[PDB]
């Protein structure tokens, strides 16, 4: 056959090929010898052919390749780098390769999204003051009242000799993990350093299960800076069963805006180290990460006990039973509530949708199968049926150390 | 060079060292991970990979580099520098087969690799002796419901001539009945081996629950067809703790999951017919075969049974009744007195395994997609475990289907 991966859906017995993997300019960590797919990280003409590519990539979405605009534009970035070391995006570049950043994401299972994304440019941000108000425009755009939509907000690129724009926070919404004595942690055990450094760096803490935490915003040499979020600007829902009239006394609650702000955003070679951005949340992450984790908040065994389940068995499924109605609970307080949500069916159902426009469109989609499965219900859903080529191409959103 | 592999539930890191130790390349490439494909795109060796295979086995009975060990060393240089192959002993077999199984990344049961009863058929002539053979096998490893781990290994590929092989891909697999209407009665992943069984000489029945014979081959020849004995093949009807109309449906399952058109190849010999079973992981019944769409496809019927809303994906009936389903196959082998493993179960005592294989050898090479189960992933311990994966020898493979 072609000279490509093959690739084959079990559930309907169709077959592709991948040709877009012969895209990528980066190597991932796996090789003949041994698969490494599983593991959550591993560890000047170098900027010129990177920019090249993604100026080609420019002109050929807007249909110009070739042209003298193209051609001109070639020559106008290599002369800003000859001259300078970097070099600068024009503004619907910016706009276009934030969006191929998310579309290129393997990660990612909403990306039948991905053509409508709100892009604000913040590139003109000199302080951390400024950075808290971009921040919460963004927010407040983003939200919508529930009604939720897609943003990005581009913080100004690393510079050479010139510290880094950071968000130190991983999400612009998270909720504080305090350390007991006793060794246990109340509120969410995945933020336990960052609450500690914001305590370090001056904030007053509270002592619930769900204080949202204040933001350390840094600007280039500066020590972070502390910025707490006004609480009209944070919607949240709190959670309850349409049918169990007790789960609502639990008092669990989560916030509506899912806003990754510590990953990198790199387009043709510039790395923008500060560039949140935000979707709505689908059922699972919260229903059954966030809450039934063991490392997290871990609420399966509370929930088994109020449904009267034998919690001393693992035949009884007692874990199973407990998780559906958690994640039924998710779905119904936010759709109740009127915020935005997915729930996994109907995500799942849709990124099969997006596969086969990519495959029309680019003949391929970089996928990572375990993180596009869902953690409950798999093989319920039609991903799970799916192979998937898994490959790196730029723009791309990448992870990046901590900046402490 | 050595893959750090860490647990997100936990903290704790391990390298893996094995996966030095492979010397069989898989499909990924540093362009791109093919982790999640299900197949493979497709003298002086042999003599190399059976020196390999001699020098595992008298470590592991810590005879190495002694008198028996040279002398069988010898045994094999001799032996293919003359027929260009050699033969196996069977306590050498045996050692083959459980590392075959030790080895193998996809399977979640390997806390019990080291109890597996051996059944040396390579004394075999005729299609008819694999007939009995394969039934003893079956009498052996059912056990009155109380299952036990078994293999039986029939004769080697050789260079002359036709392979000795299973038809079947399972010792017992119920039949798949094409109907005017585009809608195949009965099991839908075998309409082809039910069509096979049809075109050489079986009347077939009607039922969903129907159980295929056997085809088999012995070299060169066209298969023949045997018929299991009735009270061989042993049934678990599914009901349920709860519901009673549970049972109604005529739901049936049977409980001896064998493997049988794969191919077992040790020290570089290669066995076309070792069809191998254990007991079932209570979720390839009651999530795959049958919620597969593709599959029996029960899951409306029930969320229609159990009277939910199907008009909506975010009722989430199809997690409500996967779950009475994947309950009542867990009850119904319980009351039936049939060793059956919960994934719960299951995937922690694969924990378990990790911790022994790290110990023992560096490492377990494992796949994470196969292992993580079909329901409640992240409910499970493996979910939360990075994994490396690999290709060590002994080792099962897959093979063509030989019509
Ligand atoms: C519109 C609704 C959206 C949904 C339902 C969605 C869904 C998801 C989900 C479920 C994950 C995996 C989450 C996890 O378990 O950690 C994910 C990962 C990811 N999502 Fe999306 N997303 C949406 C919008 C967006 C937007 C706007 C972006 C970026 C512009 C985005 C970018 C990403 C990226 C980059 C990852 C990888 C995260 C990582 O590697 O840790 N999503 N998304
Ligand atoms: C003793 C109880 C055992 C249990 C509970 C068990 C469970 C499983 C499960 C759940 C799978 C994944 C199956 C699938 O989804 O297709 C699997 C795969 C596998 N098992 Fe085990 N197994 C057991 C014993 C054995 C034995 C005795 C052998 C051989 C002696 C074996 C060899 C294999 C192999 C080679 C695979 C991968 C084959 C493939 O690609 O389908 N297992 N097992
Ligand atoms: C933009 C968007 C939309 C959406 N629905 N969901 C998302 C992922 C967010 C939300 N819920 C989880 C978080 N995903 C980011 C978490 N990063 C995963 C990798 C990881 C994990 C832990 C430690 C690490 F070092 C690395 C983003
Ligand atoms: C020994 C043992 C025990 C156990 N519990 N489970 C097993 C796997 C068997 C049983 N339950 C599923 C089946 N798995 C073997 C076949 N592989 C499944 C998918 C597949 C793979 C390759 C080609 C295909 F066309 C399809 C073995
Ligand atoms: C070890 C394993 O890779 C890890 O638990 C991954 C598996 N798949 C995932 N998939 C998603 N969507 N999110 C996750 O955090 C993870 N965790
Ligand atoms: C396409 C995907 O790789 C395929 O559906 C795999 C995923 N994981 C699996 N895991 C197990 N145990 N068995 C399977 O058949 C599969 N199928
Ligand atoms: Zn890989």
């Amino acid at each position: 056959g072609p000279k490509f991966p093959r690739v084959k859906n079990w559930e309907l017995g169709s077959i592709t090929y991948d040709t877009l993997c012969a895209q990528s300019q980066q190597d991932g960590p796996c090789t003949p010898r041994r698969c490494l797919g599983s593991l959550v990280l591993p560890r000047a003409e170098q900027l010129l052919s990177q920019a090249r590519d993604f100026i080609n990539q420019y002109y050929s979405s807007i249909k110009r390749s070739g042209s003298q605009a193209h051609e001109e534009r070639l020559q106008e970035v290599e002369a800003e780098v000859a001259s300078t070391g970097t070099y600068h995006l024009r503004e619907s570049e910016l706009v276009f390769g934030a969006k191929q950043a998310w579309r290129n994401a393997p990660r990612c299972v909403g990306r039948i999204q991905w053509g409508k994304l709100q892009v604000f440019d913040a590139r003109d941000c000199s302080s951390a003051q400024e950075m808290f108000t971009y921040i919460c425009n963004h927010i407040k755009y983003a939200t919508n009242r529930g009604n939720l939509r897609s943003a990005i907000t581009v913080f100004p690129q690393r510079a050479p000799g010139r510290g880094d724009f950071r968000i130190w926070n991983s999400q612009l919404v998270r909720y504080a993990g305090y350390r007991q004595q006793d060794g246990s942690v109340r509120g969410d055990p995945a933020n336990v350093e960052i609450t500690e450094l914001c305590i370090q760096h001056g904030w007053t803490p509270g002592n619930g299960r769900f204080d949202v935490l204040p933001l350390l915003l840094q600007a280039p040499d500066e020590a972070p800076e502390l910025f707490v979020l006004p609480p009209e600007l944070v919607l949240e829902v709190p959670l309850e069963h349409p049918t169990l009239e007790w789960f609502a006394a639990l008092g669990l609650r989560w916030y509506a805006l899912p806003a990754v702000s510590n990953m990198l955003l790199e387009i043709g070679g510039l790395e923008f180290s500060a560039a949140p951005f935000s979707g709505w949340y689908m059922s699972t992450e919260i229903g059954t990460r966030n809450l039934c984790d063991p490392h997290r908040y871990n609420i399966l065994e509370d929930v088994a006990v109020c449904m009267d389940l034998d919690t001393r068995t693992t035949s009884s499924l007692w874990k199973d039973k407990a998780a559906v109605e958690i994640n039924l609970a998710v779905l119904h307080s936010f759709q109740l509530a009127k915020v935005t949500i997915v729930d996994h069916h109907a995500a799942t159902v849709s990124f099969m949708k997006h596969l086969d426009n990519e495959q029309k469109a680019r003949g391929g989609c970089p996928a990572d199968w375990a993180w596009i499965v869902p953690p409950i219900s798999g093989s319920l859903t039609p991903v799970f049926h799916q192979e998937m080529v898994n490959y790196i191409l730029s723009p791309a959103f990448r992870y990046q150390p901590d900046p402490w």
